[PDB]
């Protein structure tokens, strides 16, 4: 995965963006892990698509890579848990608590217990530290701000947050150059095979 | 698109496959609609990932484009329904029957009533036409045999099932050719970027 | 022990009703099977307590005793099913459909398929025959009017729908009579006297 | 002296028992509150009929009457909760915890937190205090032994656990007496006559 190879991906990213292949752009972002699209991450957070959010994140970091990463996954999963409590889906809330939040219990036993106990409140805002929680829309925006600091501060996201300035259609431009080089033999088609000039 | 632009997408598909960016490959297949990957389709069907199956499918066709597509979406949704019955999740079975299969009742009302009536059997295999139904993996495979024919017969799919023959790393090959072009005129020479054209150091 | 035994149960019913042991009254009605309380039945139906409704009915009749009984159970279970559909509890609706309504498919196969099909409707009123249904309260009332006629027509309830006219506390009156006999039987009837227990006959000397 | 009534109720209990009207017997026990049937209570606990158990108990006591009662109800609802965890129905387990067990949190907040935390274990037997818990059948049996003790110590059940010893069919005998007091009052009866009803006194043909 050399620097030239990695730069080819950015060129592909640009090309995909120009053809309006949106999902492909973000899958490529995620699977290559070369560029974290902060703007895309925001949209998905506001939309509360938490599965997509974590899946995208996993292209860049794991929960225990460092404490910035672990604080990021925690805030996401905490918000997910609270939203379930707020719609009174207790069953889903319990599922989130065992499947997503337990990994954090080893690191703070008392915090996990306190999180667990919110299940038995009729409204979780009765808890002092959550008392100022607004509605769903309000909580996501607030948490999004905290997610950004964590990401921007995170060592693993350092040089992945700004897309290089490029001239439009750069990949296409490189392809024209390669086509001209096949005509270098100039005695006067396709991209799949080299052009063969008739002599 | 463009006729050459379209070939560039295939080169990108090949590049992505070699870098092992698998999900990207199939999203690109789906969003471009240029190549239907039958092998990928088979895995997702055996795996019963029905949302992914339909999502991938939607890059190539809509449910009511032609009767081959109709049959494809109907067989998938029927199997999904039977599986819900087989795991005794009747709420889920009814949900599927209303949300996924109801669109088909217009075209055959009696078929829809009969599928609905499977809800009240203690085992749907008591029904004659399902009497040879196996388990989940056998039903998926047998249904898969049927989906492949429908796809192969489907006008919207038949020129999309064969990937063009290529030497490995063709995009990379082209990129090196393009690097040879920028350095073509450079006497007095003396590792480069792809973002901007290279400038020859003068004497 | 036969006809008096049946009359003693009615006296217990009156005694229990006077002591306000209400659940006990209706358990006795149900288990003896001697008196069907239409009024209590109406309350349970209006309240939608279908498990109790069927439980109480089952003390008097079974689903296949005759066509009047079968039709009573069918209307009850039908209404019960529709209510599950109306609150969009689909699991419960299918469960009612499989456990309770399947017994009727034998006697009418096409009807059962049509009831099954209500599951795929966005609202059961899309079915022509159910289209004029009002709210749940209204549907229970309308159904109750028909059930009432079915019970009144059903031979198996003959003699079970009218409570005998009685003087209040008739069981108590009898016990005092039995106590007056326990003194007569006894020596020269010294008063008052205090009466000791009902468990054993009273002694004198 | 509603002292004889309380005895008439017992005669009816006996009469109902002899007629095999079983459900009627226990409703009378429950609604009168005069006799707590421990044998029946045991059967309902072993079968896990928890709604019937609480429904029956409630004829004799409420959850907050005294500390034995509150504890009886706590043991029942705890076991009910654990069984829900053991069948992996967590939606039900949380449901039991909020509706049934929360009333006890006031009195021991820390205990309630510990019980709540059982939700996040793979198995509640991982908890030190539950580690010797067997299956549903043994657990009910163990807890039943404790419930029997608690009921026996509870002042509200004090004079209610022993059925008076009676001659069989006592109510019938009394009715026959109420009947012998009938053909007597006139009197011209040679054969004991056909007795008409219990609903009205018999008529003496003078």
């Amino acid at each position: 995965m050399s620097s030239l190879s990695r730069e080819l991906v950015f060129l592909i990213l640009q090309f995909l963006d120009e053809e309006k292949f949106k999902e492909t752009v973000h899958k490529l972002e995620q699977e290559s892990g070369f560029f974290f699209n902060m703007k895309y991450f925001e949209e998905k957070v506001h939309a509360g698509e938490w599965d997509e959010v974590e899946k995208y994140l996993s292209g860049f970091t794991k929960v225990d890579d460092n404490r910035y990463s672990m604080k990021i996954f925690f805030e996401i999963r905490k918000q997910k848990y609270l939203e379930a409590l707020d719609r009174h889906d207790r069953a889903k809330a319990v599922d989130i608590l065992v499947k997503d939040l337990k990994v954090f219990s080893t690191f703070n036993e008392e915090l996990y217990k306190e999180i667990t106990q919110l299940l038995t409140l009729e409204n979780f805002r009765e808890n002092e530290q959550l008392s100022k929680y607004g509605d769903t829309k309000s909580a996501r925006s607030i948490m999004l701000i905290e997610l950004k600091k964590l990401i921007e501060a995170n060592p693993l996201f350092r040089e992945k947050l700004v897309f290089p300035t490029l001239k439009a259609s750069r990949l296409r431009t490189l392809i024209n150059q390669s086509l001209n080089w096949q005509h270098q033999l100039c005695k006067n088609k396709t991209l799949f095979t080299d052009h063969t000039c008739t002599p």
